[PDB]
């Protein structure tokens, strides 16, 4: 037996497994129980804390998927497989895992704490594109990454009922961030210097947990790619968080909150996957059914209130997004959009695209969309109409949302570095008119291209170490910088970087122009 | 002893006229011709009456009264504001009008140009030095009129229904002199079958309003409108707006000791001239620049509908407009309400005045739309230099007034039959007067058209000599064949393409778009948004 693979943490006695790296050996723990399974009539159930067990827990290999729909829309395709679940589906699925450094740290290490995305439906920490094991090996940090319960699994609320609370998704994921408390030194990592990062639906968990009182004092530095907690698409009211947890009961044949609950506890848990999707009011783009809630408690506010009313000081967070966030989200609803063809689309066919990429709001609030993001020297122009439904889209729900939450930390005191993240994969098999889509630096930040077995350039790999540094520099510190400076973002300024390869370049403003439509003037128009 | 080329009789009688030197020649000029009955005493507020016959000879000699109206007293002895007062008596005896011809008399039928000046409705005078057609006559061999026309209360005030006040009275002015050109034009070598209008400001919005009332689209046959256009948010007004304004004028001036309207006016007509010019400007709804308080009414009589509507629904098969803008229409008017602004410094407001002067620049909208305005208008990356927000707003008086109803009416005239020719004048002339961030302000292309000059006393520059027999050219063409160009082209306007030319002292050149971004905001969206 090999003791650097023997740990034991407060519940018990954990055999991990040696990983390869190009740069030498890492210690992964993979499947660590951190709750009880929440089954049966734990479903829609918080979270409660693993009991104890005797023996050694296997940690040699990651643990099953939360149950979660499967995107079916290009079957075999490689951008759209690599986001799919690559384990069994279980509602048995609340494990982490934690890689450390070979032989393992003897000197407090700092933590990354990874959150995945997938719109809080989908999503699963065994994907390979979070694979922890070369950041880790390069920069000698601590990773531990989560699995939470998606979909009405994990979000699915009767508000004010003790029986489907809505957040236990989040809860699942605060869990976690205790067992890191609690836990972490025992794998040689510092509990006083956790970092979390996440990126679309993680990068919004990250937020949220920066504006829960009882998630802030987990974790001491935030890293948002391409999400935020403030957007259109992230959290869901009372009363249509009600709406849609009883048209699913209704849709799989169920009928007081209590029997409601009940029914649906007894349903197959693929049952209530095949009906997700129906309960959304309207067909569109970047909207998900069962996401979470803001009642009062894990959110005492809607995140832009607390964003507003927060005294930041003391707090680092690096947010940024990519250079074509809303490409990737038009081929799901957008009216002739596909991602084999170049997507030309006709003037009937953008306005048509914009009530998709817009849903929920009035004819005068669409008009105002299409006068903003119409070229009226070029009006039906079919590149340009293309290239502006993917800025709706894009601005809409990604970077307006991050542009705000970042302006508004910065004034409240907290030190905020901004990137936009613009370079394409060589190895990208989405086609070229998208750009570069949402979530495609994940892979840059966690050093995929140093996998020799993948077909990245040697410029890709010099490009992910670079990424690597900065991000673990800014867990180290709050400071990315290697002691080309990269500027703190402030609201006036408004300094962000371009992250490709060439070396850092400063910019000004994100999408200032567009941003002050979405996060100044259009919440005025639906006031009134 | 007489010249047989001074002595001219119309249908009202005999006239007599001066011949005029010219730098290029001699000019037949019948200044002072009167067309209608003096609109005084019981005739106040009324439709003119045409001008009974007289017999013996009536000197058309000198340029008659300019209609009562306010003076401008914001730069006393400025020669930028003093040259828009007037510079005759102020009258209410004052409709007459004014005849430029070639010297000889032409003999066949020459094309007839028609000059309508602007002034807001409240101002203006056929008489001002820089609308002396004798330039235009000698260069280009037109026949030029001008006409006065009441402004004011005494051209349009109204109590809409009211026989006593009707309202729009300044525009049947207009088209009494314009049934007097169709009538008497031939005595002067004139041809009535090709006569073309040309006003600025709402001399232009004017010109429009006769291509909308199909009782003057009689009269003419093609249209040229300078910085102006009937459908601006300033150059009409609904009826109860109009009756309400009539009413605090009334009650300022104390008639009667609202009420009955023939009481109403008939003590309206009992006060001296000047005491209603004394209480104009407080009848506005709000502080304002670039808002009038007596223009015309949409009433359904003259203007059956707003001309808006009128535009969108007409038919404008074999007609040709000209039409275009100065470069910067929006300075001038800051200087009259707008805070921080001064033609004596520079005017770099904060961005505290600027959000103010949104407000006095979009007056009586709701806050929703002012905050629509800032977000347009405002560059986010830079949204306190007072340089930008100076010209910013600047840009929002002159979009929202001028460029944009413009651009409007161009891309609809054309779009529904019309061959419309779009411009946009970008000279700042050497002896302008008003301060360099002005740019090149609103009314300032006029004394080029009319080839001011070429008057030996005024110092301009040769090349500005050259530049203005270039536009008197264009203008002359197009009044002759309905196209500027002369037998660089000058492209078509239309609402696709949306082409026109730059004026000034380098070669035409084709640009795309009259503000297209910020006339979509005004022209599309704005009226969607003041609908809920
Ligand atoms: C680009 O493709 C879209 C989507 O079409 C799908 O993908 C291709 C395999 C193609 O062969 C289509 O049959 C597929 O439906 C086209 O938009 C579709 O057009 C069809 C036929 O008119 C219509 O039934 C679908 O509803 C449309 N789908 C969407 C999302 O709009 C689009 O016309 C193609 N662009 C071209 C050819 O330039
Ligand atoms: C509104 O007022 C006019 C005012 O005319 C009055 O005529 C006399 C009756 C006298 O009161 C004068 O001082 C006024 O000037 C009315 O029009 C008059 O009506 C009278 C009688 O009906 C008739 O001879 C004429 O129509 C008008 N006389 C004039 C002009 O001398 C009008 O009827 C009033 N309307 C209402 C509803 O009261
Ligand atoms: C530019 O001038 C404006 C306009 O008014 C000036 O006031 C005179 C006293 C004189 O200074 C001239 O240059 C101008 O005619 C200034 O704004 C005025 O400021 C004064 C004093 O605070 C105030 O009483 C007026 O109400 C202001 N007028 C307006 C229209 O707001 C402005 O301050 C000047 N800009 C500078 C000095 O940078
Ligand atoms: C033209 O020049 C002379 C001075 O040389 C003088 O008349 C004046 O300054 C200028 N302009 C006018 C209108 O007189
Ligand atoms: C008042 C003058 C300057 O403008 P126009 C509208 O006539």
């Amino acid at each position: 037996e090999d003791a650097e693979l023997l740990v034991t943490v407060r519940g018990g006695r954990l055999r991990g497994i040696r990983l390869k790296t190009p740069g030498g050996p890492v210690s992964a723990f993979l499947g660590i129980p951190f709750a009880e399974p929440p089954m049966g009539p734990r479903r829609f159930l918080p979270p409660e804390p693993k009991q104890p067990w005797s023996g050694v827990v296997d940690a040699t290999t990651f643990q099953s998927v939360c149950y979660q729909y499967v995107d079916t829309l290009y079957p075999g395709f490689e951008g759209t497989e690599m986001w799919n679940p690559n384990r069994e589906l279980s509602e048995d699925c609340l494990y982490l895992n934690v890689w450390t450094p070979y032989p393992r740290p003897t000197s407090p290490t700092p933590v990354l704490v990874w959150i995945y995305g997938g719109g809080f439906y989908s999503g699963a920490s065994s994907l390979d594109v979070y694979d922890g094991r070369f950041l880790v090996q390069a920069e000698r940090t601590v990773l531990v990454s989560m699995n939470y319960r998606v979909g009405a699994f994990g979000f699915l609320a009767l508000p004010g009922s003790r029986e489907a609370p809505g957040n236990v998704g989040l809860l699942d994921q605060r869990l976690a961030l205790q067992w890191v408390q609690e836990n972490v030194a025992a794998f040689g990592g510092d509990p006083t210097s956790v970092t979390l990062f996440g990126e679309s639906a993680g990068a919004a968990s990250v937020g949220m947990h920066l504006l829960s009182p009882p998630s802030r004092g987990l974790f001491h530095r935030a890293v948002l790619q391409s999400g935020a907690p403030n957007g259109p698409w992230a959290t869901v009211g009372m009363g249509e968080a009600r709406r849609r947890a009883t048209q699913l009961a209704h849709l799989v044949g169920c009928p007081n909150d209590t029997e409601l609950v009940a029914c649906l506890r007894t349903r197959p848990a693929q049952v209530l996957v095949n009906h997700e999707w129906h309960v959304l009011p309207q067909e569109s783009v970047f909207r998900f059914s069962f996401v979470p809630v803001v009642d009062g408690d894990f959110l005492s506010d809607t995140p832009e209130a607390l964003i507003n009313a927060g005294d930041f000081h003391g707090l680092q967070v690096l947010v940024g997004v990519v250079k074509d966030e809303g490409s990737y989200f038009l081929v799901y609803g957008a009216p002739g959009f596909s991602k084999d063809n170049e997507s030309l689309i006709s003037r009937a066919e953008f306005l048509a695209g914009v009530r998709v990429g817009v849903p929920q709001v009035s004819d005068l609030a669409a008009e105002a969309v299409v006068l903003h993001y119409t070229d009226w020297l070029h009006p039906e122009d079919p590149a340009r109409l293309r290239e502006a439904l993917s800025d709706v889209v894009g601005d809409h729900n990604v970077v307006c949302p991050v542009a705000q939450l970042a302006g508004r930390l910065a004034a409240q005191g907290a030190r905020v570095y901004a990137y936009v993240f613009e370079h394409r994969a060589s190895t990208l098999s989405w086609p070229l008119w998208m750009g570069v889509p949402h979530g495609y630096e994940i892979e840059f930040i966690f050093g995929i291209p140093l996998d020799p077995s993948r077909n990245y350039t040697a410029e890709e790999k010099i490009f992910a170490q670079r990424l690597m540094r900065y991000w673990a520099n800014f867990a180290r510190t709050g400071d990315p910088n290697e002691p080309p400076q990269w500027p703190p973002y402030t609201a006036g300024a408004q300094q962000y970087v371009s992250l490709d390869l060439r070396p850092l370049e400063v910019r000004r403003g994100l999408r200032a122009q567009a941003c002050a439509f979405w996060n100044r003037f259009l919440p005025k128009l639906l006031s009134a």
